[PDB]
DNA sequence: GGGGGAAGGATTCC
DNA sequence: CACGGAATCCTTCCCCC
């Protein structure tokens, strides 16, 4: 089995970057701004002109100004951004049927049945790279190996624009010499767990006892690092559908009071429902991010479809469940729609 | 003993 | 100061064969 995962570089930035080339070379920063006074926010991510310097995804826009005030900050356009990886996830469906749409800007390839080794796929990266570049304009990351999880690293080695085949041989020297931190899924959470059982590497969890494993980090990641870790984790490629659609909005100051918070809520509803197009959830969730930055939530599933009266209707009244269960005051409010008819 | 679902929380960035 | 979208997993609670 070959696996081919392509992931677009500083996609949002470069974005901007092929709407308005002018940008190319300077650093630029795609941002989202709050509203809550000027400057407020965070970045989205920033080209690599910015993020030799610190400018990474998640600092506050502020900080981000003290480190390049003089970058180009650019507001951050999602629909945009969503219809230029919508094309180029098409030419990639010219290369294969079996496509993994892992994100808004990365997908995994079942190439096993059109090559015949690496060297050949290698090859058809080095193809894929060029037609996408040459139609679309953007520079794209190819990892190539036996399964998805070392296709991705095989990626994140070769970043920016480039192009690594991670082979047999080498799988054995990974799960050796592997950061177990550097596998995707491993948070800085999961990580420092991992680190109190003194597992450094994906084969320490080989000599570790499973249910002490399984009871620090949880059957799942346990089974799924063990069998990484074994050479014989191979899941297949999966045709993802959405199963959840929603928005989150920022208020101009933190609240309790339930007049003041309505109006965010329910704009986050309308853009909401939007997005939906044609799709009937069953499901809906209001979330709030209160001022601690910690997050919270409240549902309720249906026996049928929500319409838009409805979703109004019933989300205020988990809005009030929220803000009675919980003392704290609220920063970020949302909803969520899920289980699609 | 345990299927199956729903709910609220936790974690990754896949 | 610190935005935003969505998948997957964990745990407790329920209902009940
Ligand atoms: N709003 C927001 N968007 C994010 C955040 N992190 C990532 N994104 C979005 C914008 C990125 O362009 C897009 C792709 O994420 P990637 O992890 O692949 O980072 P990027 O491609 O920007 O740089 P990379 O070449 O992969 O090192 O995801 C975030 O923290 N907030
Ligand atoms: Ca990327
Ligand atoms: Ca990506
Ligand atoms: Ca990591």
């Amino acid at each position: 089995m070959i696996v081919l995962f392509v992931d677009f570089d500083y996609f949002y930035a470069q974005v901007e970057e092929v709407l308005n080339p002018s940008l190319k070379g300077k650093p630029v920063v795609v941002c989202v701004f709050s509203g809550r006074f000027e400057d407020s926010g965070a970045v989205a991510t920033a080209n690599y002109e910015a993020r030799k310097f610190g400018v990474k995804a998640g600092i506050p826009i502020v900080e981000a100004k003290k480190i390049l005030p003089n970058a180009v900050y650019l507001p951050m356009r999602k629909e945009v951004y969503q219809q230029v990886s919508s094309r180029i996830m098409n030419l990639l469906r010219e290369y294969s049927e079996k496509i993994e749409i892992a994100s808004i800007d990365e997908a995994y390839l079942d190439i096993s049945d059109k090559v015949r080794d690496y060297r050949e796929a290698y090859n058809l990266g080095l193809e894929i790279k060029n037609k996408i570049l040459e139609k679309e304009k953007i520079t794209v990351t190819v990892g190539i190996s036996k399964n998805k999880v070392f296709a991705k690293i095989a990626a994140d080695m070769a970043k920016p624009n480039g192009i690594k085949v991670i082979d047999d041989e080498e799988v054995k020297r990974l799960i050796r010499e592997l950061d177990i931190a550097d596998v995707p899924g491993i948070g800085n959470i999961t990580a420092e767990k991992l680190k109190k059982l003194g597992i450094n590497k994906l084969v320490d969890t080989l000599s570790i006892e499973f249910d002490k494993l399984k009871g620090m980090i949880g059957e799942a990641k346990a089974k799924y690092l063990i069998s990484l870790a074994r050479d014989e984790y191979n899941e297949p490629i999966r045709t993802r559908v959405r199963k959840s659609i929603g928005r989150i909005v920022t208020m101009k100051r933190n609240s309790r009071n339930l007049e003041e918070i309505k109006p965010y809520l329910f704009r986050a509803i309308e853009e909401s429902y939007y997005k939906l197009d044609k799709r009937i959830p069953k499901a809906i969730h209001v979330v709030a991010v209160t001022e601690d930055l910690d997050i919270v939530s409240r549902g309720r599933t249906f026996p049928h479809g929500i319409s838009k009266e409805t979703a109004y209707s019933e989300s205020v009244k988990l809005l009030q469940k929220i803000l009675e269960e919980d003392e704290r005051k609220i920063r970020r409010i949302g909803v969520r729609f899920s289980k699609f008819i």
